């Protein structure tokens, strides 16, 4: 019922994202200058290293809105893909899958804690 400890899971399952080939579309902000038109289409850009920094400066209250920001980095991919079949956008779809069955314990020990913290 630790209700801090999310945060350093949150850390290790990011060095473990960074460590993933599939991550590296991902880890630094979209360069503008390969994809003129991305803010066009994107509203609100996110990657790896800036979901890293927010966590690290102590600006996550909750492991929901780190994974709200993660799961950002893989709709901004799948609304920016030409295709469903383009290379980036796969490897954002097996990433996210990654992610998602990482996370999952994470925000469910966090969750039980609040609740055990109120009971
Ligand atoms: C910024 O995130 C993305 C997501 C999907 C994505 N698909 C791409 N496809 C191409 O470049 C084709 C050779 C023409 S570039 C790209 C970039």
């Amino acid at each position: 019922y630790d209700i801090q400890a999310w945060k350093k899971q949150c850390e290790e399952l990011l060095n473990l994202i960074f460590q993933c080939e599939d991550s590296e579309p991902f880890r630094q902000p979209v360069d503008l200058l390969e994809y003129p038109d991305y803010r066009d289409i994107i509203d609100t850009p996110m990657d790896f290293a800036t979901v890293r920094e927010t966590l690290e400066a102590g600006n996550y209250e909750s492991p929901m809105e780190l994974c709200k920001d993660v799961r950002l980095i893989f709709s901004n991919s799948k609304a920016y893909t030409p295709s469903k079949r383009s290379r980036i956008y796969s490897m954002s779809l097996r990433l996210s899958a990654f992610f998602e069955e990482h996370i999952s314990s994470v925000l469910s020990d966090y969750k039980s804690a609040l609740r055990f913290h109120k009971r």
